[PDB]
């Protein structure tokens, strides 16, 4: 059995300063991590964990690595977040009785795990007061029929109308603000549970559709700038074809090494920017993977 887990450093502004956080079970301190409840996705468990272990609200951005250890049911996989506190108030609790606030150097020493550490120096390496453009592939959408065209108006399937009730929770705990979608049913249907949730309207994309990104590939990685540039947090829904291009594209270019790769239906790369430029790309599995 592998125990999945989620964590995060939860930063604030003065120059940055990271929570720490003892725990009474073991008297330690550590960084905020828990456990999945059924039927969460690793993103929404940080989130959560977050603001029970430290009474914070957050927004994720990029990910800062995996640490795996045994345990007596077997693995425990923790993936870590950087998270900005948007707001709130510690209170000793259950599971944490004190909170530190450290700038960075401080909060090193104070963490007694070099698996944290680890986790800490991967987070300072980079910027982390990131906007955040999801990349996100269409639902599963049964299969694919004889008639030109590429099946515009096919619809997802009932897995497919999951993963995109699914998808709202993990896309909302980055923070998700604005809707675009390729000119394709599919593609649209993927993310209008989150439309629902937001109450928005999703952006037509003709430009990002496969036959389109083939035709005009430049026209589509230009378009996929545009809207990176808008402010917000957008969300992109497109089709399998069109995202390693752009995703490859864009990393090359950034110089940025994804740490997990793939490209399933209802899958989400997270792309993180500074000041416009590319400095983090996350794949994160299907929700119901
Ligand atoms: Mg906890
Ligand atoms: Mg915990
Ligand atoms: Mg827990």
């Amino acid at each position: 059995h592998t125990v999945r887990a989620a964590g995060a450093v939860l930063w604030r502004d003065a120059t940055v300063e990271v929570a720490v956080i003892h725990r009474p079970r073991y008297d330690d301190w550590s960084l905020p991590k828990g456990k999945l409840d059924q039927g969460e996705t690793e993103p929404v468990a940080a989130a959560r964990e977050i603001h029970e272990e430290t009474g914070h609200t957050a927004v994720l951005g990029r990910r800062l690595g995996r640490v795996t250890y045994p345990i007596p049911q077997g693995t425990k996989r923790v993936w870590y977040w950087a998270a900005k506190s948007t707001g709130g108030d510690f209170s000793p609790n259950d599971e944490v009785d004190k909170l530190v606030w450290l700038p960075v150097d401080a909060a090193m020493d104070q963490l007694q795990y070099p698996d944290d550490r680890k986790v800490l120096r991967r987070f300072v390496k980079r910027p982390v007061d990131t906007k955040t453009v999801l990349v996100v592939r269409h639902g599963t959408a049964g299969r694919r029929s004889r008639y030109k065209g590429d099946d515009r108006k096919r619809p997802l399937d009932k897995r497919g109308r999951a993963q995109a009730e699914a998808l709202v929770a993990q896309l909302m705990a980055f923070g998700a603000t604005t809707l675009y979608a390729a000119d394709r049913v599919r593609c649209h249907q993927t993310i209008e549970p989150l439309a629902q949730e937001l109450d928005q309207l999703i952006h037509n994309e003709p430009l990002l559709t496969e036959e389109a990104y083939a035709a005009d590939h430049k026209a589509a990685r230009k378009r996929l700038l545009e809207i990176a540039g808008r402010p917000g947090n957008p969300v992109i829904c497109t089709q399998g074809k069109v995202i390693p291009g752009l995703i490859e594209w864009w990393c090359e270019r950034a110089k940025v090494r994804p740490e997990t790769t793939g490209n399933r239906k209802g899958s989400t790369w997270v792309l993180s920017l500074s000041d416009g430029e590319l400095v983090g790309a996350d794949y994160l599995s299907p929700p119901d993977e």
